[PDB]
């Protein structure tokens, strides 16, 4: 089991791709040849890590357009109730993307002959492609198990797809296609049923280490003041309305506020902001978090786990994806708090943030999880299992 060809495959967003990079880096360091399938935009990052990049997936727009046609036989959302529209994500993620990824990986697997596939949990198409070609596979988590309505709906679409592809799946949860599962969620905060799953292996949720520079103003800021970091992710985890509300609620505090708006959020008409607020487009989050006193965010898994890993209290605005499951876990740990979508006002943000900074129990809760995260097996230890997985 030396010099294996290992194919990693994730959905093409930062949140779905970054969590797999540490295991992939450890794999290469162990002497394996890493091919990494995800969005085309990650090619540069992947090459820098010494991986061979493969481009999979499609633009967000094309995904929802296909879902719209499939479900409602129309090209336009207009005239559709928000309830009807809420029927689309399960089709986008359980049917349309997996079909595309399954098809794209056919040629790749054929020519590469990988010894092992590492499939990111939400990238169902890659698991089907590996099943089809009979390649040993393991499933790599990105966050907490989420036994919620949306995931069950997505999984129903996946089973439907597998059946159409002539691939037999058991009834019931997809469960990583029954493969060994690499779980990066702090065990105490993981769903109890998932935590007891056979063939589950812990892996420390290492944040993505990028050699980028931190903003210069940080080096001369008055560190007697708290530093607050506000972000809404990279995948439409929030609206400009939410952002402005958060900025105005946080700007009041006696604190410095670093805002990272992300690539897919245009705030071009955001308005002027107080002097203690510094707007960045993108930052090396991993490198930043250890210097921060409060993380305010939409509740994405990467940022949730980064704040927990750094022992920093967090305030989230859970809205989409697994954000409610994260809020729940953070609440459980006493490591932060959240505001529901109806209760996001400068006043509500201000009060919550003041509380999270003043009450020492939140930092305590967060630091407890940081300790649990540090004791989890590191990529170099976990990577030693790959040969076994490929047998
Ligand atoms: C917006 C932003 C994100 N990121 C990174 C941090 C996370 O690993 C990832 C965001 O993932 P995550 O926090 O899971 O949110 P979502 O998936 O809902 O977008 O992007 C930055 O490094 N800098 C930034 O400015
Ligand atoms: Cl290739
Ligand atoms: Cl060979
Ligand atoms: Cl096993
Ligand atoms: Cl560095
Ligand atoms: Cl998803």
């Amino acid at each position: 089991g030396r010099h294996m060809r290992v194919l990693f495959a994730s959905l093409g967003t930062h949140g779905h791709t970054y969590p797999l990079l540490p295991l992939a880096t450890a794999a290469r360091a162990a002497g394996h040849e890493v091919t990494f399938a995800t969005g085309e935009g990650f090619a540069g990052t992947l090459r820098k890590l010494g991986f061979e990049p493969v481009a999979t997936g499609m633009p967000v727009f094309d995904g929802f357009l296909a879902a719209l046609r499939i479900r409602f036989d129309t090209d336009s959302p207009e005239g559709l109730t928000p309830e009807q529209l809420s029927e689309l994500p399960q089709i986008v993620f359980g049917r349309v993307i997996p079909q595309r990824v399954f098809d794209e990986l056919q040629p790749v697997i054929e020519r590469l002959r990988p010894d092992l596939v590492v499939q990111e949990i939400s990238n169902y198409g890659a698991g089907l492609a590996a099943l089809k070609a009979g390649i040993p596979t393991i499933c790599h988590g990105v966050g907490r198990d989420t036994p919620d309505d949306l995931t069950r709906s997505i999984e129903e679409e996946v089973r439907g797809l597998a059946q159409r592809l002539g691939l037999d799946l058991p009834p019931g949860r997809i469960d990583g296609f029954g493969n060994p599962f690499i779980d990066i969620f702090p065990p105490s905060l993981q769903e109890p049923e998932f935590r007891a799953r056979p063939r589950r292996h812990e892996l420390r949720p290492v944040p993505f280490a990028e050699q980028g520079d931190l903003p210069a103003w940080l080096s001369s800021r008055d560190t007697a003041r708290p530093l607050v970091y506000l972000t809404l992710g990279t995948s439409s985890g929030g609206t400009v309305e939410v952002l402005r509300a958060a900025i105005d609620g946080l700007a009041g505090l006696d604190a410095d506020v670093l805002v990272a708006s992300g690539p897919s959020l245009d705030v071009s008409g955001l308005g002027e902001v107080p002097a203690n607020v510094r707007l960045e487009s993108w930052v090396p989050q991993a490198a930043l978090l250890p210097h921060v006193d409060l993380v305010v965010h939409h509740g994405g898994s990467g940022t949730t786990l980064g704040a927990l890993g750094a022992g920093v209290p967090q305030l989230s605005f859970p809205w989409a994806g697994d954000s409610f499951a994260n809020a729940q876990a953070v609440a459980q740990a006493g490591a932060g708090d959240h505001l529901l979508p109806d209760n996001i006002s400068p006043d509500s943000v201000s009060g919550a943030a003041k509380r999270l900074l003043a009450e020492e129990s939140y930092r305590a809760g967060a630091r407890a999880v940081a300790a649990e995260i540090a004791a989890m097996p590191g990529p170099d230890e976990v990577v030693r299992l790959l040969p076994g997985f490929a047998s």
